[PDB]
């Protein structure tokens, strides 16, 4: 089994992917995390921006030049098409890695591929259990009323007595290139969770997010 | 017509801008024109001394369940109070950012909608409507629908989380069920900022800095 790492990074309009973090641009961490994992064969950055592509090429990553608020699937399908045409080796699985998740390491990627193999999953998605579990939330009805999202008794039943609810952190998406091509979407069946902490689930959007992560890092 | 405020009680006495945490919820209830009397359901002499100091009336409870504290309070009110109260306004002492205005707007909605229950909520930054539920085989699928984690927020129905600041219900309905109404429940929506529930000392520190 051969895996390819795909890192999707666009340009500014906040140019977050190139923001410095402990002396390496944000995207650098995710390229290095991918490159440092023994299961990853090649690392590709789909970018529409010169600075992202030059940084990427500087760290030994291969640039997928992307054309012109585009769909995320249309980016993966383009990447799959580019890989089919420009690469000799057939890749089994794609490891989609968001450049704004610097706290997701090579170990996380390793453990997520190990689970994708062990469970023989169609899809592995990196998740976290929120502090306020969605399993005890309420859903707004058409009349304006509210009732339990899981069941009517759920907001009142304790956490232990209810099934685990997860939120995606967007750090890792491990899937089969062949299945994705068939559907033109992510697998809706045999989807398994790779559970990470709420701490490790940091998604840099603002400079306060970046500052918290600069501090966190020690 | 008539509403009674019930505040169920080391966190509750923690100082916040010169008043113990419970003081804020006591004052918020007392400052609302729709609230007739304010009680603090507590099993500690130090909390009951502070509560009485801030003009709240103490319901002395025996030295854990939330419903057992609501029904005890209802029983105490039946026996020790002459006036019959229609609705109970349950107010958590760990929600100091919930004001008399919030309580007012909450009761105004309980009346306007003619609800059986009104619960103070907030729309989380990560909507529960786009979350995943763990199956028995170990697999995961959308909590609302299988397509939900992939459908955009706008195209999906509003999911709320309770902040626990306000629970407006009928004393007569809760007595017969021995639980909260499961029908005609309406949401009173507050911000994620106003939804602060003091648990840790970092939570208090963040609330002081406001
Ligand atoms: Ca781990
Ligand atoms: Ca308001």
């Amino acid at each position: 089994n051969e895996y390819v790492a795909l890192i999707t990074a666009r340009g500014g309009s906040l140019r977050k992917n190139v923001l410095p973090l402990h002396g390496i641009p944000l995207i650098g961490w995710t390229i290095k995390a991918a490159q440092g994992c023994s299961y990853i064969s090649k690392v590709f950055v789909s970018t529409d921006d010169y600075e992202i592509a030059k940084i990427s090429e500087g760290l030994g990553a291969l640039v997928i030049n992307r054309p012109e608020t585009a769909s995320s699937i249309d980016v993966i399908l383009h990447a799959i098409s580019w890989l089919e045409q420009k690469e000799v080796q057939k890749y089994e699985g794609m490891i989609l890695l968001q450049p704004t998740s610097p706290l997701r390491t090579s170990h996380h990627i390793k453990e997520a591929i190990e689970l994708y193999e062990k469970t023989a999953a169609k899809f592995v998605i990196s998740v976290f259990e929120p502090t306020h579990t969605p399993i005890k939330s309420y859903l707004e009805n058409d009349d304006g009323t509210i009732s339990g999202l899981y069941s009517n008794e759920a907001p009142y039943q304790r956490r232990q007595d209810l099934p685990r609810a997860y939120q995606p952190n967007g750090a890792i998406y491990a899937f089969s290139i062949d299945e994705f091509k068939l559907n033109n979407h992510f697998p809706r069946n045999k989807v398994f969770p790779y559970v990470m902490s709420e701490v490790e689930s940091a998604d840099i959007d603002t400079l306060e997010d970046l500052r918290k992560v600069e501090e966190q890092l020690k």
